[PDB]
């Protein structure tokens, strides 16, 4: 708890990443459909933003209190 922000800057490539994890925030697994335009509003390859989304389910079915990948 404890938290509370007013607003976040914009930046310049990280804005690939941002996006990504603005729509998996919303959805957990995408489909078909949402994966491609997911890898079209950034402009990489639906295939790179596929397994993007599937390491998600790495950490999300295994336990993240023990040493998990990053963070």
């Amino acid at each position: 708890g404890s938290s509370g922000s007013s607003g976040s800057p914009i930046n310049p490539y990280k804005d690939h990443m941002s996006v990504l994890k603005a729509y998996y925030a919303m959805n957990m697994e995408p489909n078909s459909d949402e994966l491609l335009k997911i890898s079209i509003a950034v402009g990489l390859p639906q295939e790179f933003v596929k397994e993007w989304f599937e390491q998600r389910k790495v950490y999300q079915y295994s336990n993240s209190r023990s040493g998990p990948s990053s963070g």
